[PDB]
């Protein structure tokens, strides 16, 4: 036996907060989770304790520590079948990652509709408040392989698997409203342009490089996602703190057959929260996995990503409403013309077992739609109809990747498919073709209706000629990301000015600099000086003349699309680092604990090595880090409670922690004789709004800290920070 | 045409320092570099200069914008072929990363040997000093993807395919002299518990976790490559910088059939060097491809990396001279006992012109020798032999991989193999079997000679009976980590212990801790209470009683395991930030830049922002990257002119670059007013070595810094680091 006698190795099946034991396959962690798909998986999930070791054959290995061998100093002999079926499995244990969005993480859980959809759409996971689906979700970015980092500057995906009763429904989207280009049959020539460069295969999981800015200057429909991608929105502080959207207009198709235009919309209800650039940066360095990670933690501690489901609904006979076209998924539709209806509740509740089997390997897919649900012909969508089913072949081996465990419909599936590598239904149907008599035609054809019928697509009309031509309706490049542009407080525009700066200087050809830069000019012309500036390049005439594009039908800015201009934080699930010392104030930690706790706020105790101290009262406190081990770019706020400061006051990491944490906005908060620390990152002696001090950690001091964690960020200190040598 | 008029889209054809140029395909860089297998890939290039673009099938391509739809509103139409094809190739594109040693990067060079070596080989390649042999080289890591960070702290990889006249020779090795684990059987149980963790998959490219320092602690073997894991060995400056092994013992056979038991080296003669951790950390995020980029831009530059390959030779009839066995790839031949004799030299001079065809489809196996070279019983090298061929039947699709391009022999190849997928050659032999009469035999066996004879193993006697059991000769694990050790100087000594500080923080689990601080003991116990202090943990009486292992072969350290001990510092191709200031005193200038030029040093002009700047007598400066955007981390040295100081004296991003600088322990240069930013690294008065400063740049100055580079880092810096808040 090898298990520690006390029995330390195992974590507890209990929810438990970051760090506070060791994280788990999702079954082991919270075995009494449970909805209709995990339950699925029982006939394959394989358990170990008190089972042998076996060959994959079933036979029981001996000596798993050596190869056999002519004598214990011998050669290896071919006949060792146990060592060549082990390297064997091992030697091929790798498959293709995916070609875009190949780093992702995933969860289960289950939505439920808020009320009867079945006025608009016949889907049957809509049908009743009572209907519940279970989901798999992986969230993701785009261009970074498998082994990339987290928190880079990219758009992120956001595809959920429901598992309905009438099949699977893939809702494939990613985090920001549009995308970046117009047509399909541009895709690859987008992702090799933003993909690593061929030569030598640099960047990874970065933008900021000559093709990517050589592709956006000369092809215009790409500069409103590259907005939203420049912003804020491009570093997520978390998958539970982002947006997601289908980006096209789809079809909900009722019992009536009457069909209805859709956007579709995940709104965080832990709202809307990002990083800023230096510390996005610093932390792909730090800690590579970082929203792996947090996701990861956010469920075993029962901070349950939640997500309300979203329609942006427009009659049929206004599809020629708006200034813009429907069918261009290079435009958003803002809320200010057309609402999101909020239509039910998607809660993320379970870790996989194994990621490689449930994660890794499952198969999202934008035309897995049901009866209920039809698309348009939004010609980005249109084929992307093509690519999902393709790509999964080489992937995953081949046809029979829906009888992977993970992609498994819950519902019935039967049909005259057979065979395929890695078969694993055995059809005893005597017919493999239908019309045929001798199986009386089963399975059989299902007319469409309200209700269990079959699939009808929506008949639309199509007029017009065979033609590769763009429809003259989305040649309109520069309205959406000034609309975007003028939406944004202060501080996001200058966050976007400086994402533009930072990336294009990166760009090793001037001139590409340059057309970007003209490019800007057609979209707002502060935004383009401003830039301008810090590449050292000097508007001409021209383009300090060039006319702003009109306002999105009348609208000259919408809140919405901005993610902080209206407050939507929720600080539950964040956490706040504590900087201890050898003597703490042992009433300081148990005010901020017991009012962090209170608001579901996690908290690490940090110090200058491992093990632990001894407060002022005696009592034992564990340290889970050191300063260095756990940096500020991993928290939302830091407080220092009193006690023995002289120990810490003259730490370099203990400074810089708080310098790294000033310069990245985030509230600070210092008690007694932690004022002394004031000095590192020069603060006033009558204070500043964002750091919070008192004689002791009293209930005011706590409020106060907490009311800044509900703002996020403290964005007035923004002129301070560019003193500190941080 | 989109290129600018005035060409600056096209990188110069010529040599040009890292920066001065976009980077580009190695055949368009540097047309006129050649080799033999260079010439022999020109039927397989494809140009693309005035070329009409078509679909594979040679069709022309009017409109690459636009999907085949009815309407330019309408459906896209499934007869569209030019849309399905590049949509089909793009959706499989990836093939299978590599189990191990994913993340790699890779040049074209060449080979020669310094005179015969016929007397104790008779390979081919060695068998000249006028023979050259192209070589093919990938440089690795060994956990993370092919997406991950290349400044790790990881072993790398060091393999070099040599294309032979008798045959590939692949010498496939590591940076460390001796592997983790002593039978291949166990090759799965070690890398599993070193790769990402299974349910969650984290952490990438990191050693810092809880499976694989429980399996360390289980497996006492581990620990001689865990110190130089844990050592600066860990995370090198640049491939350039290290050293390479081949670990196992292999044999020369010579004509007289008479074997020589062999271990190969790489002698970088670039010299030895390494980051320091919290710079190498902190580069996986300000750019996770800086090796990778290193060597690109070295060798574009003409910077190539050059290495003499070694052989440590033993007699036969030595086998048993040591007091470790020669087989057991745990043990190190210490070159005090057995000296590394000087074989050739490689050099490394062109890039190759795509990365995926060339790179990643590259494969190399240390089963692909040629007659001249034999195996040994190595129980790891042993099973080494059936992986390399195994795993390349999945990552590169099939049998026929030795067909792709970069693989393929120069030498002729012919046998009675036939079909396979994606088959390339056409086999117009009558007989596809021997012995045949129809084709007269051929192609014919060929006898065992001195030279261009049939490959014919060395008779090695056998004996013993079919056991899976270990050598009692391998079970010693604890004198070569102790001569390890000893023979680093204290700064490295520090350096490790800091190493196993920080990764055992990172083990949630403590008793994995308290396991693994109890194996240090058994190697040294200074370095073993060095580490428990750090962890919060105490050493027993009987921890504090464990005799050291015995010294090797009388030896009580040996200097060559040391990166440090003994200078051998080259300061060519190394960079130096300057940080300019917007009125620069141009002497300062023309003389730093002067004297880095005469010694093949780089720089890098830095500022606040891109563009220009004009120094004091007029000269423009073009800005190479800001101070944010190029981070000292990325450089070796740091130089600040004078002429207005007061510009950039107040510059958070300008002081944090010294600050960041300092605390790596890298030589700082101020010359003048510069002088002022000794305040921000807290520099006394009179000054400290390491930090070079006088009223300008001469003529002594220039000379000052340029020592300190050639001996890399500032070692004496090391106890004043503390202090500062970097
Ligand atoms: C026709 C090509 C094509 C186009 C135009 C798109 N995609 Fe895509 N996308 C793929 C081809 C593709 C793919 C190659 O098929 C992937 C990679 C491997 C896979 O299973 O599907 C994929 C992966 C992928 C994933 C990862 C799913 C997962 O986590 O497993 C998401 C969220 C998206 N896509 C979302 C989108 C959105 C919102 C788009 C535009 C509105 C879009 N993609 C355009
Ligand atoms: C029994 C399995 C096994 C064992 C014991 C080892 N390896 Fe290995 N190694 C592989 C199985 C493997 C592999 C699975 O076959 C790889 C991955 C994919 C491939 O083509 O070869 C590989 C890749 C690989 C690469 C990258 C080659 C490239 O650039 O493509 C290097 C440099 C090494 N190995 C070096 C070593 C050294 C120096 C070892 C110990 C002395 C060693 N490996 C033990």
């Amino acid at each position: 036996s090898l298990a520690p006698e006390d029995g330390s190795h195992r974590p507890a099946a209990e929810p438990t907060p970051p760090g506070a034991q060791p994280t788990a396959p999702g079954s082991l962690k919270a075995p009494d989770t449970r909805n209709e798909k995990l339950n699925s998986l029982e006939d394959v999930r394989k358990g170990s304790e008190n089972y042998a070791l076996t060959t994959n054959q079933g036979v029981r290995i001996a000596d798993d520590q050596n190869s056999l061998r002519a004598g214990s100093r011998g050669p290896t002999l071919l006949e060792d079948f146990i060592l060549r079926e082990k390297i064997t499995h091992f030697d091929h244990e790798r498959i293709p990652e995916r070609i875009v969005h190949a780093r992702g993480s995933a969860a289960h859980g289950y939505f439920q509709p808020y009320k009867s959809l079945s006025d608009i759409t016949k889907a049957d996971f809509l049908s009743d408040p009572n209907k519940i689906t279970p989901v798999f979700v992986r969230f993701s970015t785009v261009q970074g392989g498998a082994g990339s980092a987290d928190t880079v500057r990219d758009i992120r995906g956001f595809a959920t698997k429901f598992y309905t009763e009438e099949g699977i429904f893939d809702l494939v989207g990613n985090n920001t409203p549009i995308f970046f280009i117009q047509d399909a049959h541009k895709f690859p020539d987008f992702v090799h342009a933003v993909k690593p460069e061929p030569h030598w295969a640099i960047p990874q999981g970065q933008i900021a490089h000559d093709t990517f800015w050589d592709y956006v200057s000369l092809q215009p429909e790409t500069l409103h996602n590259v907005m939203w991608a420049m912003s804020d929105r491009g570093i997520p502080r978390s998958y539970r703190t982002m947006e997601g959207f289908g980006i096209h207009t789809f079809r909900l198709i009722n019992a009536e057959g009457k069909a209805t235009f859709v956007r579709f919309h995940w709104k965080p209800l832990a709202g809307k929260a990002s990083l800023v650039w230096d510390e996005a940066q610093k932390l792909t360095g730090r800690d590579p996995d970082f929203h792996r990670r947090e996701l990861w933690e956010a469920i075993e501690a029962g901070d349950f990503p939640e997500y309300e489901l979203g329609f942006q609904l427009i009659p049929e006979e206004d599809e020629f409403k708006f200034d813009f076209d429907l069918l261009d998924p290079t435009k958003l539709i803002p809320e200010e013309l057309v609402p999101v209806q909020r239509v039910g509740k998607m809660v993320l509740n379970r870790n996989p077992d194994n990621f490689f089997a449930e994660n890794e390997q499952a198969a999202f897919h934008p035309g897995h739609i049901v009866p209920g649900l039809d698309f348009t012909n939004d010609p980005l969508l249109q084929g992307r109809l093509f690519s999902y089913t393709d790509t999964q072949i080489s992937r995953l081996g081949g046809p029979n990747f829906h009888e992977i465990p993970i992609n498994r419909p819950t519902c019935p599936y039967h049909n005259f498919q057979r065979d395929g590598m890695h078969r694993m239904g055995i059809d005893t149907n005597p017919a493999n073709y239908e019309p045929n008599s001798i199986n009386d035609n089963w399975p059989r054809e299902t007319p469409p209706g309200p209700k269990r019928g079959g699939f009808e697509s929506y008949q639309e009309r199509v007029e017009g000629n065979k033609v590769r031509e763009r429809s003259p309706s989305f040649g309109e490049y520069y309205s959406h990301p000034r609309l975007f542009w003028l939406s944004q407080t202060p501080f996001e525009q200058r966050h976007i000015v400086d994402g533009f700066s930072f990336e294009l200087s990166k760009v090793v050809r001037p001139y590409i600099r340059e057309r970007v830069v003209d490019q800007l000019a057609h979209i707002d012309l502060t935004l383009a000086q401003a830039v301008a500036k810090n590449l050292g390049i000097e508007l001409t005439d021209d383009q300090l003349n060039i006319t702003p594009p009109p306002d999105v039908n009348g609208l000259k800015k919408d809140p919405s699309l901005s993610l902080y201009a209206i407050p939507d934080g929720d600080v539950k699930g964040r956490v706040v680092a504590i900087l201890l010392n050898d003597e703490v104030r042992s009433a300081d930690l148990l005010a901020i604990l017991k009012a962090l706790k209170a608001k579901g706020v996690h908290a690490k105790l940090l110090y200058s090595r491992m093990g632990e101290v001894t407060a002022d009262d005696g009592t034992v406190l564990p340290i889970a880090a050191t300063f260095a081990g756990a940096p500020s770019l991993t928290v939302d706020a830091v407080i220092v409670p009193c006690g023995n400061i002289a120990d810490i006051a003259d730490n370099g990491d203990a400074n810089y922690y708080l310098m790294e944490a000033y310069k990245h906005l985030k509230p600070i908060a210092l008690a007694g004789d932690a004022r002394k620390f004031k000095a590192t990152i020069k603060i006033a002696d009558q204070g500043e709004e964002g750091i919070v001090e008192a004689d002791s950690a009293d209930g005011s001091f706590m409020d106060e800290l907490l009311t800044l964690m509900a703002a996020h960020r403290v964005w007035s200190r923004i002129p301070k920070i560019d003193k500190i040598p941080a």
